[PDB]
């Protein structure tokens, strides 16, 4: 693991703060509570984020996983991972870290980004029945996306 | 079909914020309220917004439905100079930010740009503090919610 | 003169913000409050801010009038690193994320910049913990809001 002192720099910040944020044992992985923005099907929602910062950050983008589970086109079901495509398009070397989750998370779980989606069957029933499929995701968070879901998604190792 | 302007509409809808429809992604009303510590912060205000065929590449347009007196706005029309959009408008640009930033910034001062209500550009610099009351004034009487409200056209309008 | 200068003034002015005038758009003082979730946060600063003659395209230039301790401020003249600010300002950087963004970040943890406080800096590598107690401390004599109000000049001072 080599000296990226932006990288450093960066976790530092968003540890100093009043976010939730559960170290490993380095500053390249951490978890980060997640709150589904308001006015939304999400909004009852708490996930925990698998955040990773590469040794060329912030040149590449962070990585961002949601380890409970979420229903979303961009979101891969099985492994949390955010589309990396849809990260790229708005990840530059001067974007803020905490834009990530005050503004592009929030946006996205608003409405879907038209990349190729990661979720094909989220992306098609969006599509076909919005209403349903807002009362499906309602009934999805509800019961996957407690704060104590949230809370054990934490690998048992970095677990509090 | 324009999936951009599809997206960012929706995002805009699917919040807290005041957005009234129309039959299109392409026209919308968004209820806006004058910025704290200004002649404008007990206002109310409609604006009438526009997202082209070509956005995000074009910028959106805005217009205030409800009278509002600024340099930079045409006074009869309510639209707000093209080109103080296109100062702080890029294909990046953030739609939210149009009516978290753009607009409140505009209203604590105008953009040096060529105005488009000409009087209050020249009241601004002759007699700030006398521009300031009769902004107060004229803010008091055309920007309640009230005011707002009816100036969306009829067939958008709630009932 | 500078009608950009004179803009950004006045929508920094006609604002809940507490901005203290000089006699000229070009220098002022502005109140900033240390971020929650840091050493700092019950700290309160008064800041000298100035705007040169060909703003935007050169950055403003950020002091600190009553004391701070950190890497990249010099406590003496209480000026923050011009080489950080560089690093965020363009000629498109909106003034208010100054108080409102780089600051309250730069807080939070230093810029690996050249320190301009290398005393600060060599205690925070050695013992985070210890310099954040130390730092506290300092914040809570400092920084209160009647120390922050009396290191404006007197001829602007309320
Ligand atoms: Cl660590
Ligand atoms: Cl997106
Ligand atoms: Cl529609
Ligand atoms: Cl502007
Ligand atoms: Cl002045
Ligand atoms: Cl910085």
């Amino acid at each position: 693991l080599r000296s990226n002192r932006r990288r450093e720099m960066d976790y530092m910040r968003l540890c100093n703060s009043t976010r939730k944020v559960y170290p490993s044992d380095t500053v390249a992985e951490f978890w980060v509570e997640f709150k589904g923005p308001e006015g939304t099907p999400y909004e009852d929602g708490t996930w925990m984020l698998h955040v990773q910062l590469p040794s060329d950050y912030p040149f590449k983008s962070p990585s961002i996983g949601f380890c409970n589970r979420i229903l979303h086109p961009n979101v891969d079901e099985r492994s949390g991972s955010v589309c990396l495509d849809v990260i790229n398009q708005t990840w530059t070397p001067m974007y803020q870290l905490e834009n990530i989750f005050d503004v592009f998370l929030p946006q996205l779980l608003r409405y879907p980004n038209p990349s190729d989606p990661l979720n094909v069957q989220a992306a098609h029933l969006l599509h076909a029945d919005r209403v349903g499929f807002d009362a499906l995701l309602r009934e999805h968070v509800s019961t996957h996306a407690t704060p104590q879901k949230a809370l054990e998604s934490i690998p048992e190792a970095y677990r509090p």
